């Protein structure tokens, strides 16, 4: 029989107020980096505390609002660190030999940190994550050489199907395999107690009133209020668990219904051995608005590029900090970048198909012009011209005519694209193209069709994708040509009109 | 008439040997950041340098390769280090405004840089990029909350569609507007010039024989050339280029056939006035193929998150690199993130569909398994359940039949999923269901068909995305049930046959 226990008791005999040359653990520094990386897992650590400027005004925050911006690791979250810890450790029990398969149940981004040590180091890696986890995170791991097996989302832990349980099943039946086990295995906290809370109280000359860190294994928060109460020991910690977890204390907090959130790396339906929930003072629960409300936020406000969990994270910092006046400081963890988040909460009809953004806010932020009609640009009909047209008579007809440009039209009424005076010209004289050639190449082929009856916030998207609209019926005949420039003419002209 | 050509003869007065002193900019030494950003744009410059270990050792080459690795800056690219230094400039000069809108024509990476710049200070921002850049910088800028204008991939820059000609216009139509123009501001080459090569130089101690750099604007490569020849003046110079370019030198590497490529933010179509070619030594030219095969060969070997441009820079230093020899090094510059390319060279279909990928020697790649059919399994019929039974009455009777799981299947024939009896145990222990209580919860409702003829690799990719694949004909009768155990299990029972 074998299977661990993710959710077994801490047997470790740590306890606040004892000499630190107790340890039995192997503990490691933080040493200089060298002038030259002898490989890029020696990018992982020293990662910018950087002010949060304008967000903690906002929400009325009196005191210093400061976020630990994790992303700049070099797999982009912190899993990096705790993947490197955790081979660097193996290696030096002999448990780990060369060319061993590593296998790990991950939310992604400790997969990505592993996958990326191993393609350093050559060790096989296998990734068990949750069906749940975005397919960027699958398209990275891919593109590193790792194997990938998922587990369905609503598998409970204690399930064969869990991605523990897969884990350790493909693990009885591969050879030289190890799991380094993220939830049990020391190296987690411990890489956060020995280096990441020694830079938050260097980068804070050793002063700080308050910590705020989402909970995923409790491996960070965990190593960092352990040093935190011994060198810093009026700092509160603050745990963050989602809507949908059983981590947070009292069991008050976790009564609800809905049993799966959409936020990624955080919360659990069991508690991690590696958790020591009793030197938490505090839990926040937050739910996916608050987190994709806030990481879009801080996107667009302090220009921190991050993920969900950070939200989170955020989302509950305005909230707890409140009791703290001027002068004082709290810092936030932000666990993870957008890079595994591009199609999600980054994507508008993701958010509203989520329901986590509403129609009618985001009207009440849209322009005067936003619910318009295109025909209110007047517009003009263009002049259309045959395929088979040469490059000299396009010209010619388009200068006796006086237009600029013309769709290419055709016999059987298909639109194949544009033609332009500028680009024919340029091309004529730039020996690119002779009179006698045809159009087919000089032609701008890409369009995107329109209604008179479309709004104008609609030609705005558009015009993020594309420069030509075209304005059609359900015949072909085109009724208008809309670019950008045509857009900001009209609202210009009505600034002025006022 | 409003319009200034990016093209311009550089009117700079610089030549080698003058004295430093003599320069009439404005240059601004780098500076040691605080414990404590202020902001994020603080967290641009001081990107590592690193060893490139295994791909310099496979091409043949002797020396040291050494990678500047960019895409670590705020934005993920080299143009957060000249949108800043653009930005500050202007503002110093007193032409930039608190307010004011900042116009750019760029490849995206410029645009990203300014667009942070903006949300951070408050400058409105408009970026005009090409449609054939990814939508991926296009999520990022509009979470940004910049606005976005395109331009025909094709348009000729002498033509008022071409990316610098509608940036021109909507300045015109823009009050308070101004535009930064990296084409021709030599604070890009300046920021180039002042901080990157003095980081290079540092790092290298001084000492260094080769750098290696891909043009588009020619910023980076200038900036780094002249310092690099006042101070390292044995270093070569090398350009990259791609095929459609017309910046290499001499015009017989330009012959080409294809005006356009996939790679995004190299090369043009004119030589910009901050580009000076003469103090480059030697050009090379680069395909999209290359430039694919080396980023992701970086990604899987160094485990270098990078984009394509970084791709065509190396697989030109290793040929550029043949003539040095041990103890000799060569420093290449990477200028950006994986980030802005998550669905293009990262997508194996969209390489397949671009042709930059053959099947044959994928095939050579793959497994022996991988061209079998899913029959050799040998598999097992499931037992089939109504969605309206119980709990209890699953557990009853899959440990009766001896089954561990069973599809969910329908009057209708209609397939809703799979219940396991270790999911319904921990479920009903766990007091989250009844015995009475309906299947819908404890369900897993995701799966994928499959028919007994597929291949086996097309169950690993399905594999990569679900944890169950059902074996289907177009009756809905269930032939097998897989996950990835039981394709596991069967190649190491044919390991263990041979
Ligand atoms: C004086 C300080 C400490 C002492 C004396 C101590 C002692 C121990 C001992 C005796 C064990 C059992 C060894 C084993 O069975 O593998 C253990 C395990 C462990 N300790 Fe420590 N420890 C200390 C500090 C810490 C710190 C600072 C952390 C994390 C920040 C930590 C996390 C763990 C973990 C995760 C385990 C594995 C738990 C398990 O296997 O059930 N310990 N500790
Ligand atoms: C002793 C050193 C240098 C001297 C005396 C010098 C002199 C000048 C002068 C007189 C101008 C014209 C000013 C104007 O019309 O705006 C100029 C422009 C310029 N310089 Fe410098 N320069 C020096 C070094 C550099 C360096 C090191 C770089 C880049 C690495 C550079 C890049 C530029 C650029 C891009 C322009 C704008 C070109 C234009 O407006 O046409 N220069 N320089």
């Amino acid at each position: 029989p074998l299977w661990i226990r993710p959710d077994a008791p801490s047997r470790c005999t740590w306890q606040l107020g004892r000499p630190a040359s107790e340890s039995p653990h192997h503990h490691t520094a933080p040493a200089k980096s060298p002038k030259i990386l002898p490989d890029i897992l020696k990018k992982i650590g020293d990662t910018p505390m950087v002010r949060i400027n304008k967000i903690g005004k906002k929400f009325g925050l009196k005191c210093e609002l400061l976020a630990k911006c994790e992303f700049f690791n070099a797999g982009g979250s912190v899993k990096d660190r705790i993947s490197l810890r955790m081979i660097e450790d193996a290696e030096r029990d002999g448990t780990l030999k060369p060319g061993d398969t590593i296998i790990e149940p991950t939310s992604g981004n400790t997969g990505i940190g592993l996958a990326l040590a191993a393609a350093v180091r050559g060790y096989r890696c296998i990734i068990v994550m949750p069906e749940k986890m975005s397919s960027e995170k699958v398209d990275v791991l891919r593109a590193l050489g790792a194997e990938i097996v998922r587990t369905p989302t609503n598998a409970r832990f204690d399930s064969p199907e869990s991605h523990v349980g897969v884990a350790w099943r493909l693990k009885n039946e591969i050879p030289n395999s190890h799991i380094l086990d993220q939830y049990r295995n020391a190296s987690n906290p411990l890489a956060h107690y020995d280096t990441t809370a020694d830079e938050i109280l260097q980068q804070c000359d050793g002063k700080l009133d308050m910590l705020v860190a989402s909970v995923g294994t409790g491996g960070t928060i965990t190593g960092i209020a352990r040093k935190l109460k011994e060198k810093c020991p009026g700092c509160r910690i603050i745990g963050v668990d989602p809507e949908g977890s059983i981590l947070a204390e009292p069991e008050e907090l976790n009564q609800t219904e809905q049993t799966t959130y959409e936020v990624e790396g955080i919360g659990y339906d069991f508690i991690p051995t590696v958790l020591d929930r009793t030197v938490v003072d505090k839990w926040f629960k937050s739910n996916d608005e608050e987190a994709f409300t806030f990481a879009c936020m801080l996107i667009a406000q302090e220009g921190l590029l991050c993920g969900g969990s950070a939200g989170s994270t955020v989302a509950v910092a305005v909230k707890a900090a409140q009791e703290l006046q001027e002068g004082q400081r709290c810092v936030v963890i932000l666990p993870d970048s957008v890079r595994n988040y591009m199609t999600k909460f980054l994507s508008d009809r993701w958010m509203l198909q989520k329901g986590f953004l509403k129609e009618e806010d985001l009207t009440e932020k849209k322009p005067w012009w936003w619910h318009l009609r295109v025909q209110e640009l007047g517009l003009s009909a263009p002049l259309t011209v045959l395929p088979t047209i040469t490059c000299g008579h396009t010209i010619e007809i388009l200068r006796e005519k006086g237009f600029d440009q013309a769709p290419v039209v055709d016999e059987a009424g298909v639109i194949l694209g544009m033609v332009t005076l500028g680009n024919m010209l340029s091309s004529l004289l730039a020996g690119k193209v002779q009179p006698s050639d045809q159009v087919g190449k000089v032609i701008y082929k890409q369009f995107k069709q329109i209604r008179l009856t479309d709004t104008l916030g609609r030609l705005s998207h558009i015009l993020e994708m594309d420069h030509f609209a075209l304005v059609v019926h359900e015949r072909q005949m085109v009724f208008g040509v809309v670019t950008a420039i045509d857009l900001l003419n009209f609202v210009a002209a009505q600034e002025r009109d006022q």
